[PDB]
């Protein structure tokens, strides 16, 4: 019985006379995800590896749970959530079969310089991610994702716009609460930072983070712990709204009440820019040619076009959980006309 909790893999071996380990593709909490050629179905698979660790096995099953239901549905729109082929057991390690895809929109990001990809590329991410939660706020699914990132959307082809969603290891049930800290930190919605109850809306605060980082090439909310996170929230947006706060379980985290009922920015120990002064019509660039002024002289980057994808993103960065944009009414916006 090995003493780590990994399982040893040999590039080059075959497993069950079926499964070619070419290469690791890439390791994480859970355990790795190897590149192999299934000799029998003659395909690439992507084989995700799960730790001998009781957490990471219980996730491991949350996650098959819900994508062997979300695959029970008909709609084309399933195809934008990454394809389970199988699961077994192997040498004592849970082992998840998906279809092999390309690489994820942090490495294209990466790729660009970090200067972001063009308004027509992000538009159509917007797209397909807006039609993937709408799939998910399926009633009978009423699935939150809990941990969206560049890094959890990948390309299916190299050369081809086409997105999938992977990882639902952090995911839940519209009114479960299950872990302590969800969310990676950047893409943290406002309701999770203040203790505040949570549903499918906190994907959507995520996914308007990852459309203004994809194009800008930046993270928009860069925070080294979570109090920095609220404060840069804050630099954008402004102080959250009285209804909220009142209500929030952590509002003294990060804010104060005064005595006229009004609510303030926390002392430091003893730094930003006022609240609500960093405009993200001026992080886009809207009416000075983009992101660094970048995208003057190119064609679909127009005053219109950047008006429009700014009121989209605001829409999907609202404070309010119950009034943010839902997929739905975000498909019908004039962004996507
Ligand atoms: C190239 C490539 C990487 C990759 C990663 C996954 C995957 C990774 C994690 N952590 N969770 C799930 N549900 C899927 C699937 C296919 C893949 O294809």
């Amino acid at each position: 019985v090995p003493r780590g909790s990994h399982m040893i893999v040999k590039n080059g071996e075959k497993w069950m006379d079926r499964y070619e380990i070419d290469s690791l593709i890439g390791k994480g909490s859970f355990g790795q995800v190897v590149k192999a050629y299934d000799r029998v179905e003659q395909e690439w698979v992507a084989i995700k590896i799960i730790k001998n660790k009781k957490a990471f096995l219980n996730q491991a099953q949350i996650e098959v749970r819900l994508l062997e239901l979300m695959n029970k549905h008909d709609t084309e729109m399933k195809y934008y959530i990454v394809h389970l082929k199988r699961h077994f057991m192997f040498r004592n390690h849970l082992c998840l079969v998906f279809e092999m895809l390309s690489y994820n929109l942090y490495d294209l990001l990466r790729n660009t310089n970090f200067r972001g990809v063009s308004l027509n590329l992000t538009r159509k991410f917007a797209q397909q991610m807006c039609t993937a939660l709408l799939f998910l706020a399926t009633p009978e699914l009423s699935i939150i994702h809990c941990d969206l990132k560049p890094e959890n959307i990948l390309l299916c082809n190299p050369k081809r716009s086409a997105i999938k969603i992977v990882d639902f290891g952090s995911s839940c049930q519209l009114g479960q609460r299950i872990y302590q800290y969800i969310q990676s930190r950047f893409y943290r919605s406002p309701e999770v930072l203040l203790g505040m109850p949570y549903d499918l809306a906190i994907d959507m605060w995520s996914l308007g983070c990852i459309l203004v980082e994809m194009h800008t090439g930046e993270p928009l909310f860069s925070g080294a712990n979570e109090v920095d996170q609220m404060n840069k929230i804050v630099e954008v947006l402004g102080i959250p709204p009285a209804h909220i706060l009142d209500q929030a379980p952590k509002a003294r985290k990060f804010f104060e009440k005064l005595p006229d009922g009004t609510w303030n920015l926390k002392k430091t120990k003893d730094e930003y820019k006022p609240p609500g002064t960093r405009k993200l019509h001026n992080i886009l660039g809207v009416e000075t040619g983009g992101p660094g002024g970048r995208r003057a002289g190119e064609s679909g980057h127009t005053v219109a076009d950047y008006l429009k994808f700014k009121d989209l993103i605001l829409r999907m960065l609202d404070y309010d959980p119950k009034t943010r944009i839902q997929p739905y009414y975000a498909l019908q916006h004039s962004f996507f006309a």
